[PDB]
């Protein structure tokens, strides 16, 4: 992206590097006092928190290029007891005290904007999701979450829509979870070819995500028209 | 209400925003307004709703002033979504406000663009304590998250346990009976009075501990004044 490529390079020419992170790795814990902007460039994380018997509970993943702030900017105070766990093999991200962001934003609105607009959109996304989900129940939760994966790691094939990860990230991905995606491969709206996942009926889950699809129209417009 | 509200509601009248007096049933903004909005709710209570394509109306979010929901996104001033931002406080104050407009009073005042910026940020995390309270807890979590917050927000310190101020209009305005009986049945919640009491607060926040947790963190203020 040009946006997000901006961002990494005025991140740059400010002295702030880049930091290699890898699979299983903390980008930043719930008792970190600090409070970060973290600017994660390339690789997937996951935004943990952990109940107190010890169970982790996996509430949203991230793919660069994106925006994650463990403290509100205005009073520089927690967000909550937070974890962002990479579970990419390796993952880019420029880590920032949220003190220095509010210095880097106010001297240049664009990449403001840019911060700016990114929370609106985890806002919109959160609210399309949860539409979806009481419009159609876990069916559309499915086909919410299986139509990211086609518009962002698909790929038009001969055998439909493939899925452009590697299987190591597939199994991190349950009775009623099983009818659904029973349906999907009865139907043939997915497959398992050559141990692959593709699919091939994108209209199906469209029908059942709309609140979703519709929020990649407005919020990753490039994405949507590829595959539309 | 809050410090940076005040100044803000200030800041846009000295720039010849005028408030705008709401009743309830009204839409501040409906899904298919082609011009989109920045609404900054001064006071009042509204919610989110999405009318879909078979007609059905879905309720989304609630919010109460002073908030800020914007429609569309600052920079390219497009939908984030299409939804309608309806009324369902007796009264409600609100300052309508192009988005082009907007870019333009926040890029004059860092201090409130900030405080903007910030009202995203709790929503963001507020879906998150909701979400892992309703992804342990189920549905349980989910009510017990919405009761903490009416709890938190309307209560009041009386013996008889904590006075849910709502008047009556939002209070009924809300498949799983269940809970509210076993509720009912559990001296956590009692209409004493014809009006909603709270004789467990321990109950809400043992099965929506992340939204206590936002709440103790987003509005230090208000809950401490229970604990
Ligand atoms: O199940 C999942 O892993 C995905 C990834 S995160 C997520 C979300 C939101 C972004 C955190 C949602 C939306 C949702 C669904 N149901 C809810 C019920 C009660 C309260 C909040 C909710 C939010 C769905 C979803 O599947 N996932
Ligand atoms: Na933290
Ligand atoms: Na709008």
């Amino acid at each position: 992206n040009a946006q997000a490529e901006e961002f990494k390079k005025y991140l740059e020419t400010n002295g702030i590097k880049p930091k290699q992170f890898h699979k299983k790795e903390l980008i930043f814990n719930q008792w970190d006092p600090q409070e970060y902007c973290i600017f994660l460039y390339d690789g997937i994380t996951k935004l943990t928190s952990i109940s107190e018997n010890g169970t982790i509970m996996n509430l949203q993943y991230y793919k660069g290029a994106f925006v994650i702030m463990s403290g509100f900017i205005d009073t520089e105070t927690s967000v909550g007891y937070y974890n962002l766990e990479v579970i990419s093999e390796q993952a880019t991200a420029y880590v920032i005290k949220i003190n220095e962001l509010k210095e880097l934003l106010s001297k240049n609105l664009t990449h403001f904007f840019y911060v700016f607009q990114t929370l609106q959109k985890q806002v919109s996304y959160s609210l399309a999701k949860f539409n979806d989900f009481s419009i159609n129940g876990k069916l559309g939760s499915i086909c919410g979450q299986l139509l990211i994966l086609t518009y962002v790691y698909g790929k038009e094939t001969p055998d439909g829509i493939k899925i452009t990860l590697d299987n190591l990230t597939m199994q991190e991905l349950s009775s009623a979870v099983s009818r659904i995606i029973s349906k999907l491969k009865q139907e043939k709206v997915i497959v398992y070819k050559n141990s692959c996942f593709y699919v091939q009926n994108l209209d199906y889950l469209k029908r059942y995500a709309p609140k979703l699809d519709e929020w990649f129209y407005l919020a990753c417009p490039a994405t949507w028209g590829k595959l539309n």
